[PDB]
């Protein structure tokens, strides 16, 4: 198995990078991101890094020639925040570069992982155990070019044998990375808020349940649906989910890990009206039923994890 | 009046709806454009305000706007079902950038724009009878897959930007201005003319195979409408709309009342057939209907008199 990443250096890339580098050593992966690692990113000095811009069809088309993957997991795309306010960009990254790997794909005949997201899904999907088939009517241009790229990787399959596979990510809380604007970047925020016992300013509302996942539960799936046997799949896209919680559930978590009350005001920002048209909670019954899919960690498990690792990786005030 | 721009205008659509624009709004009120000149049989040979434009060409399709100042657009151009298996590439350069271009143009200069989708849209999990508007979409050609980016493109600008982004799920449309092409819903054009030539019509598409269609004159009709309603009337941006259901052997019934001879049609399943079998047998029209008055006059047999008639006179085809 050679395994070629796009869009590694951010934050599923990092970690997934290292989990793969781990398991199949790393001569078989291959590393690539339109920028370089900085220099305390946790790849920098690592060779089995490149530099790749996935809009330049003809330079993507030229590594996977010379590194002849049989995997690929292709992770750029502009995320819901952001593209609302850089829908250009996020046009042009979204659809452009997934139909360039869908593409190398299909003439180099590499088993292909793209990620959707529940942004996949709007006010018409049923909010509640949302099924991995019905209404999608996204609010977002992200979560418009999600629904594309799940559509058009089903087509390739079913036009061409391209091995697409592909999970509906929840939101995804991992400590390595440091926070940005981003809609269920606020739980990433609040833990850091809590260490240095800062005002948490949330814009997501307090009883706003999301489904959320923790990294180490992602990193297990995203390997295991891509180890599976293509006769186990009876579909290309499936709703994965953790557990479901709202920023209130998640400061009593915090809470209940330092023993000390912590300070949050709830002031709406973008992601709320966001948010809200996604759904409160999946049902992911085929992903467990086809390929295992299974999640090991609870919220209060992810938050002792997440208040221990901050500090090491950030420097913040340890507990 | 408002002023009204037709891109992809000289295909099966945009003729019949750049001379219907043109008759009611005035001909200095509608401007049409397409990537190729209009050859000299062509029913917009040698009109005025018929201009060589290529939509991929962000800058020219800009500043034709600007000049003309649209405040209605019609986006027609695309490849469809058949061909885009074929030429994929094509498809997705067409059908996804030049929409691009369209909507942003839209919301820069205040257009009102007009984008047709398909009952391509749909795949084997719609709901096969009587479809809905709102349903599980998965498209099994890369055409479908455009248009529900398309519609999901469309929508969000109306969101996002207050762009006045109108659709309808167009069914299989019929008409006789224009001569037949290699596309699905297109082995009925082949078999009028097969049957006022007396040849043998090889008919990819299976002879049960019921299908949603539409006649010309209605399609029109609803195109205009659904641009004349007032925008608060409207309770959606993407509506499906139909005529009437039928398969190739009613079809052939229907053509042979009109005749009163047979016609010879072989089956021979073509790639038309695994296509058109993963889309709805019929829609649901409801909401076109009560919002906006979609409404239709002619049935199968209304559409085979006038086709019968209609294509000798535009082609020069035995008559009757
Ligand atoms: N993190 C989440 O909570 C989450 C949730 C659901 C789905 N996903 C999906 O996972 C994938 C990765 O998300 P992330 O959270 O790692 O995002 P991120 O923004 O943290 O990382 C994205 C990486 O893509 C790179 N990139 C941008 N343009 C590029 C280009 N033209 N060529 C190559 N690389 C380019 C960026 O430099 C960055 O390193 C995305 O498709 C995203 O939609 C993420
Ligand atoms: N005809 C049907 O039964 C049907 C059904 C559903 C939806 N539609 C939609 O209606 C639209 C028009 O369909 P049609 O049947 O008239 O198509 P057609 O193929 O007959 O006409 C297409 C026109 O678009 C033009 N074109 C191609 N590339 C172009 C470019 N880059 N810039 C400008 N013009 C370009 C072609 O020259 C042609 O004149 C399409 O979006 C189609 O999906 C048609």
């Amino acid at each position: 198995p050679r395994v070629l990443v796009t869009g590694a250096l951010g934050q599923i890339g990092t970690d997934l990078s290292l989990a793969l580098r781990d398991k199949f050593g790393a001569d078989s992966v291959l590393v690539s991101d339109v920028v370089e690692p900085g220099a305390k990113h946790p790849l920098a000095g690592l060779k089995g890094v490149e530099k790749l811009d996935c809009l330049d069809s003809n330079g993507f088309e030229k590594l996977v020639k010379e590194f002849k993957p049989t995997w690929m997991y292709h992770l750029p795309a502009i995320m819901s925040v952001r593209g609302e306010a850089e829908p250009d960009l996020a046009m042009d990254i979204n659809v452009n570069t997934t139909r360039y790997a869908l593409e190398l794909a299909r003439k180099y005949n590499i088993r292909i992982f793209i990620p959707s997201t529940i942004a996949a899904f709007g006010d018409k999907c049923g909010k509640t155990m949302t099924k991995d088939d019905t209404i999608m009517n996204p609010s977002t241009v992200y979560g418009v070019t999600k629904v594309y790229t799940e559509l058009l990787g089903t087509w390739y399959r079913q036009k061409y044998g391209v091995d697409f596979r592909s999970v509906r990510l929840p939101g995804i809380i991992s400590a390595a990375t440091l926070p940005g604007g981003g809609a269920t970047d606020y739980a990433i925020h609040m833990y850091h808020s809590a260490l240095l016992q800062k005002k948490c300013v949330c814009p997501v509302l307090p009883y706003e349940s999301l489904p959320m996942m923790y990294m180490p539960d992602t990193l297990n799936s995203l390997v295991k649906i891509m180890e599976a046997p293509l006769e186990k799949l009876t579909r290309t896209v499936y709703n994965i989910t953790g557990f479901s919680f709202s920023p209130s559930e998640l400061r009593f978590s915090i809470e209940r890990c330092t023993d000390r009350t912590i300070e949050v005001e709830y002031v709406e920002g973008p992601a709320q009206k966001i948010a809200n048209s996604w759904p409160d909670s999946l049902d992911d019954s085929n992903a467990r039923n086809d390929w295992g899919h299974q999640v090991k960690y609870d919220i209060d498990m992810m938050s002792e994890d997440m208040l221990r690792q901050i500090p090491i990786l950030h420097g913040l005030p340890s507990l």
